[PDB]
């Protein structure tokens, strides 16, 4: 015998992962249709020049705000 379990999540990586640059995230905006993290500069340049921002994942629609970009890029 000597058997044995865990039920906790982990993970020094593979906890809140971006959706536009998938990289591991701590502080940015999520979406509670589905479920996904996403960096401040990566939302907006993602939502940036539209008029009805949509999840990249679902689909469906931005319940937060559109962040600002930076002077970066540009
Ligand atoms: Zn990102
Ligand atoms: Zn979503």
């Amino acid at each position: 015998g000597s058997s044995g379990s865990s039920g906790r999540e982990t993970y020094p990586d593979a906890v809140k992962i971006c959706n536009i640059c998938h990289s591991l995230l701590i502080q940015g905006q999520s979406c509670e249709t589905c479920g996904i993290r996403m960096h401040l500069p990566c939302v907006a340049k993602y939502f940036q020049s539209n008029a009805e921002p949509r999840c990249p994942h679902c689909n469906d629609y931005w319940p937060h705000e559109i962040p600002k970009s930076g002077p970066s890029s540009g």
